[PDB]
């Protein structure tokens, strides 16, 4: 198991960082490419483990896949329709293959994702969504087995809850259904907007993406095309926090303020000065005193739960307390007892963390548990005093491309080892 | 203390009900008219106590007010700026007086509302939204005291949580600020749309209302005009549920399905046949079995917390159990133990009620506690066996207009008495 | 509708206060006397609205009832078996009438309590506990109708949750059942112990009260007798909070520390010097810095939920934050938005209050919603700057005896008034 | 990693099983023996990973240790005082080393445990209680470092909350203090009672163990002795559920009903025939109808949280719903989504699972995440239709001795493989 050895410092993290394509846009785009009958190019895809898994999954369906900067996909010759346990237990996102498969081939099988470290994370909304589009779905031997005689049919659908994943499953499958689909109470996340933009280039007709009502007019087939994935707003916030919490000064390139206004306002409120350009965001925390903030996770454009662990660390270092309420997932405070091992002060109650204030963390051996928690611990390591060992660092590589290099270019002292 | 004596019946409720203007659009529109220098007419306003309290409150500022079908307001000669405790303790919506006063006159005092039966209901967002428009705000003798030297200044504001009230405060006040305001993560409720249509008729420049990003270009003054208040989606919901739970058959006039797509979909799922027209909605339940649903309250267009009490009842009488989860207010199951007095089966756990199934309620003396719970008890009274006395019915009059007359036309047996 | 006009001061509250008998012991014991075939005298009973309500409820069953220092009760000639809606809507402890009546007479009807301000407060455990003693129970037109053909039958009962009320129902009712009952996971509140002491004087055979396992050996009947009610630990805590929060000095007479060790340790943790005698407790906070504390309400001997609102105020005036977590009742933070009107700082999330720090509160008009919140507002009145009007003050009289007079003896400026 | 291959059947699980000594007794007793200057012998100790790890902990302090039926410990020559990271990350109960060490040697160091999967599990109450006995405690490099100049000082302590672990820590440490200690609001779990019996045989002076006030009079030193560990009530509960959920008939030996009255009563309420002897409990579910039940977890003698996963399975197979509220640990529902893979039906909200009804589960591949979930998954494997693979089965050996053997003796078809 790979680990990070991090040697901390009161040195501010400063410099520049090039922000990669969004993990959470590139995934649903690549799964959406199953619908396409012609070759497809997806530019600005980061190198992550979840993309290798996704790439392998498409290969195992009969698609031809190749990558470096872009990923090229020829989904034309797809002639298998299963996403097996072996891969799904690796990556629950695999659920996204069920919609495109049934919609294009009338058939689809996908291992039901078991339990996630951050929550039970059921998929009822995906299932009920495709059923509403005319599919028949069962569970046999732990596989969600879906099928429809003919084409899926357009329907008016109102989501019980706001769900990113399910909004996508339904929107994507609806592109090849007969007639028109109106999905109400959809999620507004910008990766949804990007997945629609991509599909529309292939010959789909999706309108209202990024509003709570999405209209999809079904077409008989989708073609080919090129698309550059939207920048990663979470990677972006992650580095801004890294600068904020170290009295630092950083500019993020190839990223856009409109993707993360809630985070940018919270960072301004915690003391930072923020500037924005055509395609960059800068943060200056030099000579500014870090102040605690109150936070409530919520659907976009509210505060994203993917920034929650990073702001737990911020508040732990910020004077004036700091309270974080997590509404989205039920078990996403696993970073707290780890940070406590480094001398951090906080208390948990239901869905809320109440942070104390601490001048400086102490290096210690800690263990990553999930993707965003993992990053917070590495940042903690950078500012702490002495040597930090972050075990199980493969979690980071699921969502950050070569984070040790990116942070090293900012003055961090990080070693990847076995 | 007025009461309702209801004699229940197995007879399904049938007929027509004419839906009134939305209470929650009428109110902010009325408070918004404080910004107007010229006479205003607000049509399609229901007769509720809360609208009387709002009228009394404008009178006390120096406005000229009168009504019957419409409400007529001349806020030109206003020369006092305090909303006093004796009225605010009656109706917390009075905080809406603060923003217009300070925006137009540079000054405002409103009594800080105390505890609500359904929740703590703080107004921290209203105060902090106004502070970002450049107002200086104190609390003194229980009065939220706001002031600004000159005009408020437009700003970029990102809401910390979704709030209907706070969104309104900020939008209305920004219509007279110098420069442009952008309000992100605003509430999307349809009463916000209405208020904004109203304000634009007076010379305001508000775009994006009904989306999560509201842009307001400030103007130096607003003039006069005439506006008709959007129909009440909650009152619509309430009668649709009455029909459904008595296995009956109704049509609601002067309403629009697009105001309540979440409610209509749960009524369909529960078994009801629903048709919609240009300005009407019907529900037919005759010879259809009532089926339990799970519901989760959320901000519009999700399932409204103002429909939750009524849907508790529906589940209590429906087969298959039913689960209602309330995310918005922390204490809105006060109806449950009073319904249990009538023989209902339910268990509360945290923010969730788990309903059993019951064939028919039994009449009993019960007590209304809040507006929406009140109507649930009344509906319950109509289907129960024997006589139900609902104490403290003045709550119903705050939000429904002569509901004993509307239900009477549908065949209910209801007496108002002391 | 009565109010208090409180005028605040920085002068610490100082002096003595004589603790009355526990309301929450007085009540079960009076409902318990329904079992008694002959005269009973209950000493050390406070003068409260809830006791007046209990005495009328007893009268309406056919008991003969008088009071002043004590309450005298002859339950011998009881001839009716209904607790009517008009009384239960007033006081939900009226549910305790169900078990004695069914146990002694084979029958009892009691109106099913509605919603309470502080939580839904179902009574399913009382009912189920009585069903398991052999009773048949139905809900008919809002009334809990219980009957049994003959005497109740002892049973081994394991409580699904800890409930003060239900433990008492089952305990009392069991004293006239045939054979032996063992109640497990029983509440251990001292008011249960005192009710058990009371019943045993009348010829009952209750053992293990105050532990999690209570054995009741049923008897055929119960005599009469005399009992002085245990001190009120909540009133005790409430005055000790008053001294502490006013940076003052107090001694409470006719009370015992062993009733509230959890409150005392938190008061010491808040920075107070506390001393105890055989029947008194003193607190001195003079020259001392009030420090915030974290609290988790929990069954006795844990931190009592009835002290929560008062400790909410304590933490709001204390430095260092302060976190209060309520695990018992679901909606018991109504005092918070009212204290906010007086300038307090706190935020609520779920079952937890996170308190800020404030040097001095500010007088304002405020509304009592419940008994314990009522007292916290009064105490806040005493230390705030200026005048405070506490509306709907009748709540306080449900559980405190002439509280304005007790506070006035300490230095407070309080006026009960109308209109 | 070892796995179980289970092949399910409708065959009822029937026969006998011998209950071992309680895991949760044997551990605190073996940590308690750090106090003793003379050899100690602890009989009826189960063969479990956690007991190997404890024996290793003890040796590393310099104690002499053998086992098989019993564990022998000679703590006399202890010359070291650290519980290192490499052991604590394996088993957080190593915290119980801290108290005995500082009590006996004036010094102790223990790695601050990180996150547990079932909750954050802080240890604040152990620290604050040892400080109240006169210890000075610090956090340094992730180690809890305790020390006192001389002997500990008996104190009057009220626990902020009920904690099994801290109760024991404070109780054990107090046996060597100068003077008397009174631990109010103490935990009452029978494993505390057992530990105190063990200590009094060595010369300690503990009384009240079993109630909420424990009085310990300090002595100078403690000698040696023999003690048979109390039967495991959770292992007992677990086999009783296995029979109940299989329409089965079982008798458990070397166990006592008074250890688990809460569980027996819910089993009876579920429709099972229970009978109890001097040292046995039997359950007969043959030809009986399994009925759902409600459970609220709570401190002993309430319903134990270590039975909650098993009772989740039970209610999932029982008719009439089933609600389970967990009030002790904040993330103890990880079995749920894994059972869903097997066709189980249930939803979760906050601290509560709302169970549906299923006639028979479907074999699938599933993942154990903790001790009690692990066992519930194996039992589900025995009653499901088809083949079930439970991965990461080492979890189960942390607390159940040779469970595949105990279950085969009841009819089951289980295979341990790699
Ligand atoms: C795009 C991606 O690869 N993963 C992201 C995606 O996860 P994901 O799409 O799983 O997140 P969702 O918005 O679907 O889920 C949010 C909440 O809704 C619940 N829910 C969801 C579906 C369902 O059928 N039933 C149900 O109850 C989930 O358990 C969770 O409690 O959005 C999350 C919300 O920002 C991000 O944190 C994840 O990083
Ligand atoms: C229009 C009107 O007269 N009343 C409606 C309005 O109330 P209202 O405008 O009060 O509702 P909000 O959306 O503002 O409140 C929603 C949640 O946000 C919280 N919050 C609100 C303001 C604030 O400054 N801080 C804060 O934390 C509230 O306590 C609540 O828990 O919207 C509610 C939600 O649809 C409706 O049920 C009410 O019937
Ligand atoms: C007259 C009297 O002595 N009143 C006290 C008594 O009230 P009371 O006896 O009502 O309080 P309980 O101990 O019964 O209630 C504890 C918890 O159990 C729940 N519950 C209770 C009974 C039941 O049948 N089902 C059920 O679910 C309640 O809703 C509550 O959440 O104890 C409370 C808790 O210490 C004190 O605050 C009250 O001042
Ligand atoms: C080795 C052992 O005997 N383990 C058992 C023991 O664990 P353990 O002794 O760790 O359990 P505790 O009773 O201490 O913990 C109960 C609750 O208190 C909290 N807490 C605990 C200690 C502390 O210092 N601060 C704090 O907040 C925990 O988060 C938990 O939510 O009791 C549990 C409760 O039945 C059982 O499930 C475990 O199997
Ligand atoms: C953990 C985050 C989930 O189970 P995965 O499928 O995304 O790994
Ligand atoms: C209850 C709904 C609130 O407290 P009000 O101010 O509207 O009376
Ligand atoms: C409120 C405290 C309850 O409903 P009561 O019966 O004591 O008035
Ligand atoms: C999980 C059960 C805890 O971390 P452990 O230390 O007992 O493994
Ligand atoms: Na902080
Ligand atoms: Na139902
Ligand atoms: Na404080
Ligand atoms: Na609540
Ligand atoms: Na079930």
């Amino acid at each position: 198991m790979e680990k990070f050895r991090v040697i901390g410092s009161t040195q501010p993290l400063q410099g520049e960082v090039t922000i990669s394509g969004a993990k959470n846009a590139a995934l649903p785009i690549l799964f959406a490419s199953i619908l396409a009958e012609e070759p497809v190019e997806v530019a600005n895809v980061p190198h992550l483990r979840d993309i290798d898994t996704t790439m392998e999954l498409l290969e195992r369906l009969g698609a031809k896949v190749e990558r470096n900067g872009s990923v090229h996909v020829d989904a034309g010759p797809i002639n298998q329709y299963c996403a097996p346990y072996d891969l799904v237990k690796t990556m629950r996102a695999s659920i996204w293959a069920l919609g495109p498969l049934v919609a294009r081939f009338g058939q689809g099988q996908v291992s039901l994702p078991g339990g996630c470290a951050i929550g039970a994370r059921p998929v009822d909304l995906h299932i009920h969504g495709l059923e509403q589009l005319g599919a028949t779905i069962t569970l046999e031997d732990g596989y969600v087995k879906a099928h429809v005689d003919g084409r899926l049919q357009g329907a008016h659908i109102v989501m019980d809850k706001v769900s990113v994943g399910a909004t996508i499953t339904i929107m994507c499958a609806a592109t090849l259904a007969e007639g028109t689909t109106v999905l109400d109470n959809a999620a507004r996340e910008p990766e949804i907007v990007d997945t629609a933009m991509f599909l529309n280039k292939l010959g789909a007709k999706i309108s209202g993406a990024g509003t709570d009502s999405i209209t999809i007019e079904g077409v008989e087939r989708l073609g080919g095309g090129k698309h550059a994935v939207v920048p990663d707003r979470i990677e972006t916030g992650t580095f801004l926090v890294a600068a904020a919490v170290s009295r630092g000064k950083i500019v993020c390139r190839n990223t856009h303020a409109h993707l993360l206004e809630a985070v940018l306002a919270k960072l301004e409120e915690a003391g930072a000065e923020i500037e924005c350009g055509e395609d960059w965001i800068s943060l200056d925390m030099t000579g500014r005193e870090l102040k605690a903030v109150t936070v409530r996770t919520a659907p976009h454009p509210g505060f994203p739960t993917d920034m929650q662990a990073q702001f737990t660390l911020l508040n732990m270092m910020a004077k004036g307390g700091g309270v974080i309420t997590e509404t989205i997932f039920e078990n996403r405070f696993m970073h707290v007892p780890e940070l406590k091992r480094m001398g951090a002060k906080a208390e948990i109650e239901g869905n809320t963390v109440i942070c104390g204030d601490v001048d400086r963390l102490s290096g210690a051996q800690v263990m990553a548990t999930d993707l965003r928690a993992s990053a917070s611990l590495v940042i903690a390591g950078c500012i702490a005093k002495g040597e930090t060992i972050v075990d199980r660092i493969y979690h980071i590589d699921r969502g950050y491309e070569r984070i040790e290099d990116k942070l090293s270019a900012l003055g961090a002292n990080i070693e990847r080892f076995r």
